[PDB]
Protein backbone atom coordinates (compact mmCIF):
# COMPACT_ATOMS: atom_id res chain seq x y z
CA UNK A 1 0.00 0.00 0.00
CA UNK A 2 2.03 2.94 -1.27
CA UNK A 3 -1.08 4.95 -2.17
CA UNK A 4 0.27 8.33 -1.11
CA UNK A 5 1.57 11.54 -2.66
CA UNK A 6 3.83 14.20 -1.14
CA UNK A 7 3.02 17.72 -2.34
CA UNK A 8 5.66 20.39 -1.68
CA UNK A 9 5.49 24.03 -2.65
CA UNK A 10 8.22 25.07 -5.05
CA UNK A 11 10.46 26.62 -2.38
CA UNK A 12 11.31 23.12 -1.14
CA UNK A 13 14.05 21.71 -3.37
CA UNK A 14 13.95 18.18 -4.79
CA UNK A 15 17.04 16.02 -4.99
CA UNK A 16 17.54 14.06 -8.23
CA UNK A 17 16.42 10.88 -6.47
CA UNK A 18 13.21 12.61 -5.36
CA UNK A 19 12.51 13.78 -8.91
CA UNK A 20 12.96 10.21 -10.18
CA UNK A 21 10.79 8.73 -7.41
CA UNK A 22 7.36 9.84 -8.66
CA UNK A 23 5.79 10.29 -5.22
CA UNK A 24 6.87 13.94 -4.86
CA UNK A 25 5.05 16.73 -6.69
CA UNK A 26 5.70 20.47 -6.70
CA UNK A 27 3.12 23.24 -6.46
CA UNK A 28 4.86 26.27 -7.94
CA UNK A 29 4.99 29.74 -6.49
CA UNK A 30 5.04 32.94 -8.56
CA UNK A 31 7.96 35.33 -9.05
CA UNK A 32 7.59 38.93 -10.24
CA UNK A 33 10.57 41.11 -11.21
CA UNK A 34 9.73 44.49 -12.76
CA UNK A 35 7.39 43.58 -15.64
CA UNK A 36 8.38 39.90 -15.86
CA UNK A 37 6.13 37.31 -14.20
CA UNK A 38 7.60 33.82 -13.80
CA UNK A 39 6.43 30.50 -12.41
CA UNK A 40 8.90 28.79 -10.06
CA UNK A 41 9.24 25.47 -11.89
CA UNK A 42 12.04 23.48 -13.52
CA UNK A 43 11.79 25.56 -16.71
CA UNK A 44 13.19 28.65 -14.91
CA UNK A 45 16.96 28.24 -14.87
CA UNK A 46 18.84 29.73 -11.94
CA UNK A 47 21.26 31.80 -14.03
CA UNK A 48 18.49 33.66 -15.87
CA UNK A 49 16.78 34.38 -12.55
CA UNK A 50 20.02 35.59 -10.95
CA UNK A 51 20.74 37.77 -13.99
CA UNK A 52 17.26 39.30 -13.87
CA UNK A 53 17.62 40.02 -10.14
CA UNK A 54 21.00 41.64 -10.75
CA UNK A 55 19.75 44.04 -13.44
CA UNK A 56 16.45 45.02 -11.81
CA UNK A 57 16.78 48.01 -9.51
CA UNK A 58 13.40 47.15 -7.94
CA UNK A 59 13.15 44.37 -5.39
CA UNK A 60 11.66 41.08 -6.55
CA UNK A 61 8.20 40.03 -5.38
CA UNK A 62 6.67 36.57 -4.96
CA UNK A 63 3.22 35.04 -4.59
CA UNK A 64 2.06 31.85 -2.91
CA UNK A 65 0.07 29.19 -4.78
CA UNK A 66 -3.68 29.58 -5.04
CA UNK A 67 -6.02 27.28 -3.09
CA UNK A 68 -7.44 26.03 -6.39
CA UNK A 69 -4.13 24.63 -7.60
CA UNK A 70 -3.57 22.98 -4.22
CA UNK A 71 -7.04 21.40 -4.47
CA UNK A 72 -6.30 20.15 -7.98
CA UNK A 73 -3.09 18.54 -6.71
CA UNK A 74 -5.07 16.72 -4.02
CA UNK A 75 -7.48 15.25 -6.60
CA UNK A 76 -5.72 12.05 -7.71
CA UNK A 77 -5.62 8.29 -7.21
CA UNK A 78 -3.38 8.39 -4.11
CA UNK A 79 -5.24 7.60 -0.90
CA UNK A 80 -3.10 9.73 1.43
CA UNK A 81 -2.09 13.32 0.63
CA UNK A 82 0.73 15.04 2.54
CA UNK A 83 1.39 18.74 1.89
CA UNK A 84 4.62 20.49 2.90
CA UNK A 85 4.66 24.30 2.75
CA UNK A 86 6.79 27.29 3.64
CA UNK A 87 6.54 28.58 7.21
CA UNK A 88 3.11 30.08 7.77
CA UNK A 89 4.84 33.12 9.30
CA UNK A 90 6.72 33.83 6.04
CA UNK A 91 4.18 33.01 3.31
CA UNK A 92 0.51 32.46 2.59
CA UNK A 93 1.35 29.06 1.11
CA UNK A 94 0.25 27.20 4.25
CA UNK A 95 -3.10 28.98 4.54
CA UNK A 96 -3.67 28.45 0.81
CA UNK A 97 -3.01 24.71 1.14
CA UNK A 98 -5.44 24.49 4.07
CA UNK A 99 -8.08 26.40 2.10
CA UNK A 100 -7.48 24.08 -0.85
CA UNK A 101 -8.33 21.16 1.43
CA UNK A 102 -11.60 22.84 2.44
CA UNK A 103 -12.43 23.37 -1.24
CA UNK A 104 -11.59 19.73 -2.04
CA UNK A 105 -13.97 18.37 0.59
CA UNK A 106 -16.77 20.61 -0.68
CA UNK A 107 -16.30 19.29 -4.23
CA UNK A 108 -15.22 15.67 -3.66
CA UNK A 109 -15.90 14.73 -0.03
CA UNK A 110 -13.61 13.55 2.72
CA UNK A 111 -10.03 12.54 1.99
CA UNK A 112 -6.93 11.91 4.09
CA UNK A 113 -5.16 15.22 3.46
CA UNK A 114 -2.74 16.80 5.93
CA UNK A 115 -0.88 20.09 5.46
CA UNK A 116 2.44 20.35 7.31
CA UNK A 117 3.49 23.88 8.28
CA UNK A 118 7.25 23.39 7.94
CA UNK A 119 8.01 26.48 10.08
CA UNK A 120 11.00 26.69 7.75
CA UNK A 121 11.90 27.01 4.06
CA UNK A 122 14.02 25.54 1.26
CA UNK A 123 15.68 22.27 2.39
CA UNK A 124 13.65 22.43 5.59
CA UNK A 125 10.70 21.43 3.43
CA UNK A 126 12.84 18.89 1.54
CA UNK A 127 13.79 17.07 4.74
CA UNK A 128 10.17 16.99 5.90
CA UNK A 129 9.09 15.45 2.59
CA UNK A 130 11.84 12.85 3.00
CA UNK A 131 10.55 12.16 6.52
CA UNK A 132 7.06 11.52 5.15
CA UNK A 133 8.49 9.00 2.68
CA UNK A 134 10.58 7.34 5.40
CA UNK A 135 7.49 7.01 7.60
CA UNK A 136 5.44 5.56 4.74
CA UNK A 137 8.15 2.99 4.00
CA UNK A 138 8.09 1.94 7.67
CA UNK A 139 4.42 0.97 7.23
CA UNK A 140 2.83 3.64 9.45
CA UNK A 141 -0.83 4.58 9.29
CA UNK A 142 -1.83 7.99 7.93
CA UNK A 143 -2.29 9.45 11.41
CA UNK A 144 0.97 7.85 12.54
CA UNK A 145 2.76 9.61 9.67
CA UNK A 146 1.22 12.93 10.71
CA UNK A 147 2.33 12.54 14.33
CA UNK A 148 5.90 11.47 13.52
CA UNK A 149 6.40 14.20 10.91
CA UNK A 150 5.03 16.89 13.21
CA UNK A 151 7.52 15.68 15.83
CA UNK A 152 10.37 15.91 13.32
CA UNK A 153 9.25 19.45 12.45
CA UNK A 154 9.50 20.32 16.15
CA UNK A 155 13.03 18.87 16.30
CA UNK A 156 14.09 20.56 13.04
CA UNK A 157 16.11 23.81 13.13
CA UNK A 158 17.04 26.13 10.24
CA UNK A 159 20.08 28.40 9.85
CA UNK A 160 21.38 30.57 7.04
CA UNK A 161 23.99 33.17 6.13
CA UNK A 162 23.46 35.45 3.14
CA UNK A 163 25.48 38.01 1.25
CA UNK A 164 22.31 40.02 0.51
CA UNK A 165 19.50 40.21 3.08
CA UNK A 166 17.71 43.03 1.23
CA UNK A 167 15.04 40.88 -0.43
CA UNK A 168 13.93 39.32 2.86
CA UNK A 169 14.04 42.74 4.54
CA UNK A 170 12.18 44.73 1.88
CA UNK A 171 9.47 42.06 1.54
CA UNK A 172 8.71 42.22 5.27
CA UNK A 173 10.20 38.88 6.31
CA UNK A 174 12.68 40.29 8.86
CA UNK A 175 10.35 42.29 11.11
CA UNK A 176 11.59 42.88 14.65
CA UNK A 177 15.23 42.14 13.81
CA UNK A 178 17.57 45.10 14.16
CA UNK A 179 19.45 46.00 10.99
CA UNK A 180 25.07 49.41 9.86
CA UNK A 181 28.45 48.67 11.44
CA UNK A 182 31.39 47.00 9.71
CA UNK A 183 30.73 46.70 5.99
CA UNK A 184 31.71 43.00 5.94
CA UNK A 185 29.52 42.01 8.91
CA UNK A 186 27.60 38.83 8.08
CA UNK A 187 24.64 37.97 10.34
CA UNK A 188 24.04 34.32 11.14
CA UNK A 189 20.27 33.93 10.87
CA UNK A 190 17.97 31.11 11.87
CA UNK A 191 14.45 29.96 12.50
CA UNK A 192 12.48 30.33 15.70
CA UNK A 193 10.25 27.45 16.87
CA UNK A 194 7.27 29.48 15.59
CA UNK A 195 8.71 29.74 12.07
CA UNK A 196 9.94 33.34 12.08
CA UNK A 197 13.48 34.51 11.35
CA UNK A 198 15.86 35.68 14.08
CA UNK A 199 19.52 36.63 14.31
CA UNK A 200 21.64 33.98 16.02
CA UNK A 201 25.15 35.46 15.72
CA UNK A 202 27.31 37.78 13.62
CA UNK A 203 30.83 37.82 12.25
CA UNK A 204 33.05 40.05 10.14
CA UNK A 205 33.48 38.25 6.85
CA UNK A 206 31.97 35.11 5.30
CA UNK A 207 34.65 32.65 6.40
CA UNK A 208 34.20 33.51 10.07
CA UNK A 209 30.40 33.62 9.75
CA UNK A 210 30.36 30.08 8.35
CA UNK A 211 32.32 28.85 11.37
CA UNK A 212 29.93 30.61 13.76
CA UNK A 213 26.95 29.13 11.92
CA UNK A 214 28.50 25.67 12.19
CA UNK A 215 28.86 26.29 15.94
CA UNK A 216 25.21 27.38 16.18
CA UNK A 217 24.01 24.23 14.42
CA UNK A 218 26.16 22.01 16.63
CA UNK A 219 24.98 23.76 19.81
CA UNK A 220 21.31 22.97 19.10
CA UNK A 221 21.43 19.55 17.42
CA UNK A 222 20.47 16.48 19.45
CA UNK A 223 20.55 12.82 18.40
CA UNK A 224 22.34 13.86 15.21
CA UNK A 225 23.02 10.22 14.29
CA UNK A 226 19.29 9.77 13.59
CA UNK A 227 19.01 12.80 11.30
CA UNK A 228 19.86 13.89 7.77
CA UNK A 229 21.59 17.24 7.29
CA UNK A 230 20.64 19.32 4.25
CA UNK A 231 22.53 22.25 2.74
CA UNK A 232 21.11 24.54 0.05
CA UNK A 233 23.39 26.96 -1.77
CA UNK A 234 22.74 29.71 -4.30
CA UNK A 235 25.56 29.67 -6.87
CA UNK A 236 28.27 28.78 -4.34
CA UNK A 237 28.81 25.02 -4.23
CA UNK A 238 32.36 25.16 -2.87
CA UNK A 239 31.05 27.27 0.01
CA UNK A 240 28.41 24.58 0.57
CA UNK A 241 31.08 21.87 0.67
CA UNK A 242 33.09 23.91 3.18
CA UNK A 243 30.05 24.27 5.45
CA UNK A 244 29.52 20.51 5.16
CA UNK A 245 33.15 19.97 6.21
CA UNK A 246 32.84 22.31 9.21
CA UNK A 247 29.67 20.55 10.36
CA UNK A 248 31.21 17.08 10.04
CA UNK A 249 33.99 18.19 12.40
CA UNK A 250 31.38 19.04 15.05
CA UNK A 251 28.86 16.17 14.97
CA UNK A 252 28.05 12.96 13.11
CA UNK A 253 24.85 12.69 11.07
CA UNK A 254 23.18 9.74 9.38
CA UNK A 255 23.87 11.37 6.00
CA UNK A 256 24.00 14.77 4.34
CA UNK A 257 23.29 16.25 0.93
CA UNK A 258 23.74 19.54 -0.92
CA UNK A 259 21.27 21.03 -3.41
CA UNK A 260 21.00 24.15 -5.54
CA UNK A 261 18.42 26.65 -4.34
CA UNK A 262 14.96 26.66 -5.89
CA UNK A 263 13.53 29.73 -7.60
CA UNK A 264 11.87 31.03 -4.44
CA UNK A 265 14.94 30.12 -2.38
CA UNK A 266 17.17 31.91 -4.90
CA UNK A 267 15.00 35.04 -4.81
CA UNK A 268 15.29 35.39 -1.03
CA UNK A 269 18.72 33.84 -0.37
CA UNK A 270 20.32 35.70 -3.32
CA UNK A 271 23.71 35.06 -4.94
CA UNK A 272 26.10 33.41 -2.50
CA UNK A 273 23.57 32.40 0.16
CA UNK A 274 23.83 29.23 2.24
CA UNK A 275 21.01 27.49 4.15
CA UNK A 276 21.56 24.65 6.63
CA UNK A 277 18.84 22.45 8.17
CA UNK A 278 19.08 19.47 10.50
CA UNK B 1 20.36 -3.91 40.51
CA UNK B 2 19.58 -0.21 40.88
CA UNK B 3 16.57 1.26 39.10
CA UNK B 4 17.51 2.51 35.64
CA UNK B 5 15.32 5.61 35.91
CA UNK B 6 12.88 7.48 38.14
CA UNK B 7 10.12 9.88 37.09
CA UNK B 8 9.52 12.73 39.55
CA UNK B 9 6.09 14.39 39.23
CA UNK B 10 4.85 17.28 41.31
CA UNK B 11 1.78 16.50 43.37
CA UNK B 12 -0.67 18.07 40.91
CA UNK B 13 -0.09 15.11 38.58
CA UNK B 14 -2.35 12.24 39.61
CA UNK B 15 -1.10 8.66 39.79
CA UNK B 16 -3.12 5.69 38.60
CA UNK B 17 -3.11 2.60 40.85
CA UNK B 18 -0.58 1.00 38.49
CA UNK B 19 1.77 3.99 38.87
CA UNK B 20 1.26 4.16 42.65
CA UNK B 21 2.50 0.57 42.87
CA UNK B 22 5.50 1.40 40.63
CA UNK B 23 8.55 2.74 42.44
CA UNK B 24 9.64 4.38 39.18
CA UNK B 25 7.08 7.13 39.85
CA UNK B 26 7.52 9.49 42.79
CA UNK B 27 5.71 12.66 43.85
CA UNK B 28 7.13 15.94 45.12
CA UNK B 29 4.44 17.66 47.16
CA UNK B 30 3.04 21.17 46.88
CA UNK B 31 1.51 23.04 49.81
CA UNK B 32 -2.14 23.97 50.38
CA UNK B 33 -3.28 26.78 52.69
CA UNK B 34 -6.96 27.32 53.53
CA UNK B 35 -7.54 29.94 56.23
CA UNK B 36 -5.80 28.68 59.37
CA UNK B 37 -4.99 25.23 57.93
CA UNK B 38 -1.86 24.13 56.05
CA UNK B 39 -1.74 20.76 54.29
CA UNK B 40 0.95 18.92 52.38
CA UNK B 41 -0.51 17.62 49.10
CA UNK B 42 0.26 13.92 49.52
CA UNK B 43 -1.66 10.65 49.85
CA UNK B 44 -2.43 11.28 53.54
CA UNK B 45 -4.67 14.24 52.58
CA UNK B 46 -8.21 13.05 51.90
CA UNK B 47 -10.07 14.79 49.09
CA UNK B 48 -13.28 14.93 51.14
CA UNK B 49 -11.53 16.78 53.97
CA UNK B 50 -10.14 19.27 51.45
CA UNK B 51 -13.52 19.77 49.76
CA UNK B 52 -15.28 20.20 53.10
CA UNK B 53 -12.68 22.76 54.20
CA UNK B 54 -13.07 24.69 50.93
CA UNK B 55 -16.85 24.59 51.32
CA UNK B 56 -16.69 26.03 54.84
CA UNK B 57 -14.00 28.65 54.23
CA UNK B 58 -15.09 32.00 52.85
CA UNK B 59 -11.39 32.67 52.21
CA UNK B 60 -9.99 31.51 48.88
CA UNK B 61 -7.45 28.70 49.03
CA UNK B 62 -3.77 29.41 48.42
CA UNK B 63 -1.06 27.03 47.24
CA UNK B 64 2.73 26.92 47.10
CA UNK B 65 5.12 25.17 44.72
CA UNK B 66 7.99 22.93 45.89
CA UNK B 67 11.34 24.49 46.69
CA UNK B 68 14.48 23.91 44.59
CA UNK B 69 16.07 22.25 47.62
CA UNK B 70 13.23 19.72 47.80
CA UNK B 71 13.61 18.97 44.08
CA UNK B 72 17.39 18.55 44.44
CA UNK B 73 16.90 16.05 47.27
CA UNK B 74 14.44 14.06 45.14
CA UNK B 75 17.09 13.82 42.39
CA UNK B 76 19.69 12.40 44.81
CA UNK B 77 18.83 8.70 44.77
CA UNK B 78 20.01 5.36 43.42
CA UNK B 79 18.11 5.65 40.11
CA UNK B 80 20.50 6.39 37.25
CA UNK B 81 18.35 8.71 35.12
CA UNK B 82 15.95 11.34 36.50
CA UNK B 83 12.94 12.71 34.61
CA UNK B 84 10.88 15.50 36.17
CA UNK B 85 7.31 16.42 35.19
CA UNK B 86 5.85 19.66 36.55
CA UNK B 87 2.84 21.94 36.23
CA UNK B 88 2.82 24.46 33.39
CA UNK B 89 5.55 27.05 33.91
CA UNK B 90 2.93 29.74 33.20
CA UNK B 91 0.68 28.56 36.07
CA UNK B 92 3.16 27.74 38.85
CA UNK B 93 6.73 28.19 40.00
CA UNK B 94 7.07 24.40 40.16
CA UNK B 95 8.92 24.19 36.83
CA UNK B 96 11.40 26.96 37.69
CA UNK B 97 12.06 25.34 41.09
CA UNK B 98 12.73 21.95 39.48
CA UNK B 99 15.19 23.52 37.03
CA UNK B 100 16.92 25.39 39.86
CA UNK B 101 17.02 22.13 41.81
CA UNK B 102 18.82 20.51 38.88
CA UNK B 103 21.36 23.34 38.68
CA UNK B 104 21.99 23.04 42.41
CA UNK B 105 22.31 19.26 42.09
CA UNK B 106 25.04 19.42 39.45
CA UNK B 107 26.96 21.95 41.55
CA UNK B 108 26.86 19.79 44.71
CA UNK B 109 27.18 16.26 43.27
CA UNK B 110 28.70 14.43 40.35
CA UNK B 111 27.10 14.94 36.96
CA UNK B 112 23.78 13.14 36.57
CA UNK B 113 21.29 12.79 33.71
CA UNK B 114 18.36 14.95 34.89
CA UNK B 115 15.74 16.53 32.63
CA UNK B 116 12.80 18.71 33.69
CA UNK B 117 9.71 18.61 31.46
CA UNK B 118 7.49 21.70 31.47
CA UNK B 119 4.15 19.97 30.91
CA UNK B 120 2.41 23.25 29.90
CA UNK B 121 -0.57 21.49 31.44
CA UNK B 122 -1.73 20.24 34.83
CA UNK B 123 -3.41 17.28 36.49
CA UNK B 124 -3.55 14.27 34.12
CA UNK B 125 -1.51 16.16 31.55
CA UNK B 126 1.45 15.52 33.85
CA UNK B 127 0.28 11.92 34.38
CA UNK B 128 0.30 11.16 30.65
CA UNK B 129 3.75 12.71 30.17
CA UNK B 130 5.08 10.52 32.98
CA UNK B 131 3.54 7.49 31.28
CA UNK B 132 5.12 8.53 27.98
CA UNK B 133 8.54 8.71 29.65
CA UNK B 134 8.05 5.14 30.89
CA UNK B 135 6.90 4.04 27.43
CA UNK B 136 10.01 5.54 25.81
CA UNK B 137 12.28 3.94 28.42
CA UNK B 138 10.63 0.56 27.81
CA UNK B 139 11.24 1.06 24.07
CA UNK B 140 14.97 1.11 24.84
CA UNK B 141 15.73 4.70 23.83
CA UNK B 142 18.69 6.61 25.20
CA UNK B 143 18.26 9.47 27.66
CA UNK B 144 18.54 12.14 24.94
CA UNK B 145 16.11 10.16 22.78
CA UNK B 146 13.53 9.92 25.59
CA UNK B 147 13.80 13.68 26.16
CA UNK B 148 13.26 14.52 22.49
CA UNK B 149 10.35 12.09 22.08
CA UNK B 150 8.57 13.30 25.22
CA UNK B 151 8.96 16.96 24.25
CA UNK B 152 7.37 16.10 20.89
CA UNK B 153 4.43 14.49 22.70
CA UNK B 154 4.04 17.56 24.94
CA UNK B 155 3.61 19.72 21.84
CA UNK B 156 0.90 17.31 20.65
CA UNK B 157 -0.81 17.23 24.03
CA UNK B 158 -3.90 19.39 24.58
CA UNK B 159 -5.82 20.05 27.80
CA UNK B 160 -9.51 20.89 28.24
CA UNK B 161 -11.71 21.38 31.26
CA UNK B 162 -15.16 22.49 32.41
CA UNK B 163 -15.65 23.61 36.01
CA UNK B 164 -18.61 24.45 38.20
CA UNK B 165 -16.55 27.04 40.10
CA UNK B 166 -13.82 29.06 38.37
CA UNK B 167 -13.28 31.42 41.32
CA UNK B 168 -10.13 29.78 42.69
CA UNK B 169 -8.30 29.99 39.37
CA UNK B 170 -9.61 33.54 38.92
CA UNK B 171 -8.75 34.86 42.39
CA UNK B 172 -5.25 33.36 42.22
CA UNK B 173 -4.39 35.04 38.92
CA UNK B 174 -4.48 31.96 36.67
CA UNK B 175 -7.11 33.28 34.20
CA UNK B 176 -5.40 36.59 33.40
CA UNK B 177 -6.33 36.83 29.74
CA UNK B 178 -9.90 35.50 29.91
CA UNK B 179 -13.02 37.66 30.09
CA UNK B 180 -15.33 36.53 32.89
CA UNK B 181 -18.96 35.78 32.07
CA UNK B 182 -21.97 37.20 33.91
CA UNK B 183 -24.03 34.81 36.04
CA UNK B 184 -28.58 31.84 33.31
CA UNK B 185 -26.20 28.86 33.44
CA UNK B 186 -23.56 29.42 30.76
CA UNK B 187 -20.53 27.19 31.32
CA UNK B 188 -17.29 28.12 29.52
CA UNK B 189 -15.20 25.34 28.00
CA UNK B 190 -11.63 26.09 29.03
CA UNK B 191 -8.38 24.72 27.68
CA UNK B 192 -4.64 25.01 27.38
CA UNK B 193 -2.73 27.11 24.87
CA UNK B 194 0.52 25.81 23.34
CA UNK B 195 2.37 28.18 25.70
CA UNK B 196 0.81 26.57 28.78
CA UNK B 197 -1.71 29.29 29.64
CA UNK B 198 -5.47 28.90 30.01
CA UNK B 199 -7.90 30.18 27.39
CA UNK B 200 -11.62 29.90 26.73
CA UNK B 201 -12.27 27.46 23.88
CA UNK B 202 -16.08 27.55 23.78
CA UNK B 203 -19.20 28.27 25.83
CA UNK B 204 -22.47 26.42 26.31
CA UNK B 205 -25.68 26.71 28.30
CA UNK B 206 -25.89 24.02 30.96
CA UNK B 207 -23.36 21.39 31.98
CA UNK B 208 -24.70 18.67 29.67
CA UNK B 209 -24.17 20.67 26.49
CA UNK B 210 -20.85 22.01 27.81
CA UNK B 211 -19.51 18.45 28.00
CA UNK B 212 -20.66 17.87 24.41
CA UNK B 213 -18.83 20.99 23.23
CA UNK B 214 -15.69 20.03 25.15
CA UNK B 215 -15.77 16.59 23.52
CA UNK B 216 -16.07 18.31 20.14
CA UNK B 217 -13.00 20.43 20.97
CA UNK B 218 -10.99 17.35 21.97
CA UNK B 219 -11.93 15.55 18.75
CA UNK B 220 -11.08 18.57 16.60
CA UNK B 221 -7.46 18.82 17.82
CA UNK B 222 -6.36 15.22 18.42
CA UNK B 223 -3.86 13.56 16.07
CA UNK B 224 -3.44 9.76 15.96
CA UNK B 225 -5.84 9.12 18.83
CA UNK B 226 -5.65 5.38 18.11
CA UNK B 227 -2.14 5.17 19.58
CA UNK B 228 -2.71 7.51 22.53
CA UNK B 229 -3.99 7.23 26.09
CA UNK B 230 -6.82 9.60 26.99
CA UNK B 231 -7.02 10.71 30.62
CA UNK B 232 -10.00 12.13 32.53
CA UNK B 233 -9.67 13.71 35.97
CA UNK B 234 -12.80 14.51 37.97
CA UNK B 235 -13.37 16.21 41.31
CA UNK B 236 -16.15 14.29 43.11
CA UNK B 237 -18.21 13.57 39.97
CA UNK B 238 -17.34 10.09 38.70
CA UNK B 239 -20.60 9.73 36.77
CA UNK B 240 -19.82 12.96 34.91
CA UNK B 241 -16.39 11.54 34.02
CA UNK B 242 -17.97 8.38 32.61
CA UNK B 243 -20.35 10.47 30.50
CA UNK B 244 -17.44 12.50 29.09
CA UNK B 245 -15.64 9.22 28.40
CA UNK B 246 -18.75 8.01 26.55
CA UNK B 247 -19.02 11.21 24.49
CA UNK B 248 -15.35 11.04 23.47
CA UNK B 249 -15.69 7.39 22.41
CA UNK B 250 -18.48 8.43 20.02
CA UNK B 251 -16.03 10.78 18.27
CA UNK B 252 -12.73 8.88 18.08
CA UNK B 253 -11.08 5.65 19.22
CA UNK B 254 -8.13 5.67 21.61
CA UNK B 255 -5.60 3.03 22.56
CA UNK B 256 -6.95 3.16 26.12
CA UNK B 257 -8.38 5.61 28.63
CA UNK B 258 -8.54 5.99 32.39
CA UNK B 259 -10.38 8.06 35.00
CA UNK B 260 -8.77 9.35 38.21
CA UNK B 261 -9.81 11.44 41.19
CA UNK B 262 -8.19 14.87 41.23
CA UNK B 263 -5.09 15.35 43.37
CA UNK B 264 -4.98 17.91 46.15
CA UNK B 265 -3.76 20.72 43.90
CA UNK B 266 -6.15 19.77 41.09
CA UNK B 267 -9.04 19.66 43.59
CA UNK B 268 -8.22 23.13 44.95
CA UNK B 269 -8.37 24.71 41.49
CA UNK B 270 -10.93 22.52 39.71
CA UNK B 271 -13.33 22.55 42.71
CA UNK B 272 -16.35 20.30 43.33
CA UNK B 273 -17.77 19.00 40.05
CA UNK B 274 -14.78 19.84 37.86
CA UNK B 275 -13.77 17.75 34.84
CA UNK B 276 -10.37 17.71 33.11
CA UNK B 277 -9.63 15.93 29.81
CA UNK B 278 -6.19 15.42 28.25
CA UNK B 279 -5.08 13.47 25.19
C1 LIG C 1 12.01 30.14 9.27
C2 LIG C 1 13.33 29.80 8.58
C3 LIG C 1 13.40 30.49 7.21
C4 LIG C 1 14.75 30.22 6.54
C5 LIG C 1 14.91 31.15 5.33
C6 LIG C 1 16.08 30.70 4.47
C7 LIG C 1 16.42 31.78 3.44
C8 LIG C 1 15.93 31.73 2.19
C9 LIG C 1 14.99 30.61 1.74
C10 LIG C 1 13.73 31.19 1.10
C11 LIG C 1 12.84 31.84 2.16
C12 LIG C 1 11.60 32.44 1.49
C13 LIG C 1 10.70 33.09 2.55
C14 LIG C 1 9.69 34.03 1.90
C15 LIG C 1 8.81 33.26 0.91
C16 LIG C 1 7.68 34.17 0.40
C17 LIG C 1 6.93 33.47 -0.73
C18 LIG C 1 5.55 34.10 -0.91
O1 LIG C 1 4.56 33.67 -0.27
O2 LIG C 1 5.39 35.06 -1.71
C1 LIG D 1 -2.63 24.73 30.93
C2 LIG D 1 -3.82 23.80 31.20
C3 LIG D 1 -4.23 23.91 32.67
C4 LIG D 1 -5.46 23.04 32.95
C5 LIG D 1 -6.05 23.43 34.31
C6 LIG D 1 -7.02 22.36 34.79
C7 LIG D 1 -7.77 22.84 36.04
C8 LIG D 1 -7.39 22.47 37.26
C9 LIG D 1 -6.13 21.62 37.46
C10 LIG D 1 -5.19 22.30 38.46
C11 LIG D 1 -4.57 23.56 37.86
C12 LIG D 1 -3.60 24.17 38.87
C13 LIG D 1 -2.93 25.41 38.29
C14 LIG D 1 -2.39 26.30 39.41
C15 LIG D 1 -1.33 25.56 40.22
C16 LIG D 1 -0.62 26.53 41.17
C17 LIG D 1 0.27 25.75 42.13
C18 LIG D 1 1.25 26.70 42.83
O1 LIG D 1 0.91 27.28 43.90
O2 LIG D 1 2.39 26.91 42.34
NA1 LIG E 1 -3.53 30.24 -10.85
NA1 LIG F 1 -10.20 35.77 49.61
Amino acid sequence: DMSYKVIVDSCGEFTPEMKADGGFEHVALGIQIEDTQWTDDDSLKQEELLLKIAESTSCAKTSCPSPERYMESYHCDAERIYVVTLSAELSGSYNSAVLGKNLYEEEYGEKQIHVFNSRSASVGETLIALKVQQCEKAGMTFEEVVESVECYIEEQHTYFVLENLDTLRKNGRLTGIKSAGALNIKPIMGSTPQGTICQKEKARGMKKALVKMADCVAADVVNAGDKILAIAHCNCEERAKEVQRLLKERFAVKSSFIVDTSGISTVYANDGGIIVVV
